[PDB]
């Protein structure tokens, strides 16, 4: 629900920003969700 | 390390991509992230 809502509101906003300031709010998501994976490459480490 | 290659490999394929083809991966991304969200809280109580 609330998720569907925030990503709306950032495509309510997108829309509205510039090669460069999605640029590095691109280049920050997969220097984000990386960590996504190593912070979620830890917890699936405890399969032991 | 390695990550910083992929880092530095993301952005040459962003910094020719178009407007909104520069987009659209801004808006796939911050569902992304969010899919995660509720994956390490799914990790943290998962847990305890």
């Amino acid at each position: 629900v609330e998720q569907q809502f925030d990503l709306q509101k950032y495509r309510q906003q997108v829309r509205d920003i510039s090669r460069e300031d999605l640029e590095d709010l691109f280049i920050e998501v997969v220097r984000q969700k990386m960590a996504h994976e190593n912070i979620f490459k830890g917890m699936i480490r405890q399969g032991s």
